[PDB]
Formats: C-alpha cells, sequence, structure tokens
C-alpha cells in the first residue's frame, strides 16, 4: 500500500527566452518560449507516498536538503496532493546529472521529473498537457522539458491554458549539438517589474517566436540562429533597463561571442545564447561539432567546455 515511480527528465535551454511572469503564483509567463531539450543533463528522482510519513522528505544527491528547500517541496506536494485527492506526504529522493557547480539550472528537470514520477507513484495517467501543467507550477520551463526536441510554452492566461507541447522538426533536432562555455535582488521579476526597456522586448517576441518557428518548418539552421541570437540579445538588454539597472554578462562572455561571430565568418555556422548568468550556449550543426569546439579550446580550457546532443524523446518512466 505505499505507492511509488521514479522518472527521467532532461534539462532544455531557452531559443526564445522565457522572461518575466504574467502571474507569479500559478507561474503564467509574459510570451510564448521556445525551447531544446538536451541530451546530456538529466535530473533523476523516485518518490515514494507513505500513510505512516507525516511530512514531505527531500533527498537530493544523497544529502537531506535545508530548511528552505524543505519548505519550497512540501508546498509544491500540496499542488500534487489536492490534484490526486489524497493526503499522503512523500519521500523525493532525487539525483542532478547537470553541471550545476558550474552554472547550469537544474529547475527545469527537477520538477518535469519529479512531476512524472508523481503521474506514475499515483497513476494520474496524465495527459502531456496536463503533466506540463503541472511542472509549470514548480518551475516555468519545467512545462517544456515534459517533451524532447523543439518545444513551445503557450503562455495561456491562466492555470489551465498555461502549457507547452513538443514540436515535430521531422528530425531535424538529430543533426543539432549545443555547446556550452561555462564562463567564470535582479531577475525577470525585478526586469519585468521595473524595466524601461520591457515594452520593447515584449513588441518583438512574437515576430521572434513566428520567425524561429518557421525556421524549423524549413531545417532552416541560418534563419533559425539568426533569430534567437537577437532574440536572447534582447533579453539581456531588458535587464540593462531594470531600476537599477544589471547583467549576467561578464568579459568573458563577450569573447566567447566574438569566437562565434569568427566561427560564422569561417564558414562554420553557429548562433549563441545565454541565459540567468554569463555562460555562453553555443548552438550548431553536429557536422561542425567539433570544429567549432577546436576554435573554442584555442582560447579556453578543455574543462570548461562541453557538448550535448539535442535529445529526441520527452520525459521517461525509469522501471
Amino acid at each position: 500500500m505505499v505507492k511509488s515511480g521514479k522518472a527521467r527528465a532532461h534539462t532544455n535551454i531557452a531559443l526564445i527566452k522565457y522572461w518575466g511572469k504574467a502571474d507569479e503564483t500559478y507561474i503564467i509567463p509574459m510570451n510564448n518560449s521556445l525551447s531544446v531539450t538536451l541530451d546530456r543533463f538529466y535530473t533523476e528522482t523516485k518518490v515514494t507516498f507513505d500513510p505512516d510519513f507525516t511530512e514531505d522528505c527531500l533527498i537530493l544527491n544523497g544529502n537531506e536538503v535545508n530548511a528552505k528547500e524543505k519548505e519550497k517541496i512540501q508546498n509544491y506536494m500540496n499542488i500534487v496532493r489536492d490534484l490526486a485527492g489524497n493526503r499522503l506526504h512523500a519521500r523525493i529522493e532525487s539525483e542532478n546529472y547537470v553541471p550545476t557547480a558550474a552554472g547550469l539550472a537544474s529547475s527545469a528537470s527537477a520538477y518535469a521529473a519529479l512531476a512524472a514520477a508523481c503521474n506514475e507513484a499515483l497513476s494520474l495517467n496524465l495527459s502531456d498537457t496536463d503533466l506540463s501543467r503541472l511542472a509549470r507550477r514548480g518551475s516555468g520551463s519545467a512545462s517544456r522539458s515534459i517533451f524532447g526536441g523543439f518545444a513551445e510554452w503557450e503562455k495561456g492566461h491562466d492555470d489551465l491554458t498555461s502549457y507547452a507541447h513538443g514540436i515535430n522538426s521531422n528530425g531535424w533536432e538529430k543533426d543539432l549539438s549545443m555547446i556550452f562555455v561555462v564562463i567564470n535582488r535582479s531577475g525577470m521579476s525585478l526586469t519585468r517589474d521595473t524595466s524601461r526597456f520591457y515594452q520593447y522586448w515584449l513588441d518583438h517576441v512574437d515576430e521572434d517566436l513566428n520567425e524561429a518557428k518557421e525556421a524549423v518548418k524549413n531545417q532552416d539552421f541560418q534563419r533559425l540562429g539568426e533569430v534567437i541570437e537577437a532574440n536572447g540579445l534582447r533579453m539581456h538588454a531588458t535587464n540593462l533597463g531594470a531600476q537599477p539597472p544589471f547583467t549576467y554578462l561578464v568579459q568573458e562572455s563577450y569573447d566567447a561571442m566574438a569566437i562565434v561571430e569568427q566561427c560564422r565568418k569561417a564558414n562554420l555556422p553557429c548562433y549563441f545564447t545565454m541565459d540567468a548568468g554569463p555562460n555562453v550556449k553555443v548552438l550548431v550543426e553536429k557536422k561542425n561539432k567539433q570544429a567549432v569546439m577546436e576554435q573554442f579550446l584555442k582560447v579556453f580550457d578543455e574543462s570548461k567546455i562541453i557538448a550535448s546532443d539535442i535529445i529526441s524523446s520527452g520525459v521517461e518512466i525509469i522501471k
């Protein structure tokens, strides 16, 4: 009579950025976003519900988490109980296979894996939509880690309507790779709240989205690359307009970017994006991956350069 289940969910990188919430409580975003799920980085999470358990317990990477995390996870589990129509508390044992110490985010793979594991443990047989909705309340980008390849989070306007879906690119994702250049108060809320350049972000984001969607239909790498690169830069521009301004970028970040342009001028097409920190991520065709990396290795330590393929499949039950 103990109910358990285990799942694997991979991280994903936003090509059309989710930046700013319409609703802070249900994690409803100001705009749609588009990502690619990565083969190399994932979370594995086991959940076990027991009538005897008196509260929710999380072991992450072997260790009990602190008090603040316990509170955060307990609160999410509430949503799960509510949805499942029960009152069982759970022991969660999770391992992140994500280089978080190098600055890569784990919340998208974490909540997606925890969602799917709960769906399994409690036999909810949630649709992918509903699975995405449940991951969403934990972390916006988790909503997209329910799927592989290209995924779009439709912003909707409430809990029922805000969720993601997988985009079929006729296998295009099998041809793409991503290089991570690991690089040596403030956030989307501050920006979405006070940025003088936020409306500029809003006025362009949909067009970027569609042009990006159009590029994926035609498997048009250059056309995809150009728009996601400009979109990513605009996101960081919004933070420059925040009250007061801030930036996630450091000089090394600009050095990686310049190496990307040099690659482009030298017959190795590739485009960069950055998120809530100085790491630079390089979208490149798998055919050109080794060579782009070579140009980076001329400048960076081999330990600071990491390649990942794009995975085709979505969140997965472990048996």
